[PDB]
């Protein structure tokens, strides 16, 4: 859809997966580029996937620098060649403040998270649309969105 402005940027890793991995990585920098503050418990994420036969997944959420962070499983609609899912990440507290301002005010976020089966079984991420190939340092991976009360301000839905 539209992006609205917003002084938000996304910046990714996932510890240089391959397509073929164990587990999902996803590392995530959010941050504040501009002079307003923006509160954690509006913002989402969506990582987009395709499920190989709806085996349950988990979400481990690893380490999340101010708040916390959960997650659901979630059907897309309409289904994109590459994405029949999304993950939906959502924060639940504290605040991106102005970029400059004093500590222990903080304009950036960093969210560390893993999507695993139980099965033991591993994932083709080549089939997954948010997938960006291997990214060992934080770059731009567009392919996942992020919103503010439900308003895209960053990156590329299916």
């Amino acid at each position: 859809p539209v992006q609205v402005n917003s002084d938000l940027k996304l910046l990714f890793s996932n510890n240089g997966a391959a397509a073929s991995s164990n587990q999902i990585y996803m590392n995530m920098k959010l941050q504040n580029t501009g002079s307003s503050t923006y509160d954690l418990s509006k913002i989402t994420i969506r990582y987009f996937y395709t499920s190989d036969d709806d085996k349950a997944l988990t979400y481990y959420s690893d380490y999340v620098s101010i708040g916390s962070a959960s997650a659901t499983f979630n059907n897309l609609s309409p289904v994109h060649a590459k994405a029949n899912k999304y993950i939906e990440i959502k924060l639940a507290s504290g605040t991106l403040g102005a970029a400059g301002a004093q500590w222990p005010s903080q304009s950036e976020v960093t969210i560390q998270g893993r999507v695993a089966k139980a099965d033991w079984t591993n994932v083709d991420q080549s089939n997954d649309y948010s997938y960006p190939g291997s990214m060992s340092q934080f770059g731009e991976n567009k392919l996942v969105a992020v919103y503010y009360n439900g308003a895209l301000v960053y990156g590329t839905p299916p």
